């Protein structure tokens, strides 16, 4: 730790380059970096990556 922000996947999403995530909806996702412009970073199943803002809601 420290576990910080955790968020849900409302959806599925697939990567479309190696800066990306891919997760399931349902996933949790730790939030790790937020930056303008609708694409956040954190953690899902071991891996680091950006994922769409829109697709999450905080749990």
């Amino acid at each position: 730790g420290p576990l910080g922000s955790v968020v849900r996947a409302k959806f599925n999403f697939q990567q479309t380059n190696e800066d990306e995530l891919s997760f399931s909806k349902g996933d949790v996702i730790h939030v790790t970096r937020v930056e303008e412009g609708g694409w956040w970073e954190g953690t899902h199943n071991g891996r680091t990556g950006w994922f769409p803002s829109n697709y999450v809601r905080e749990i």
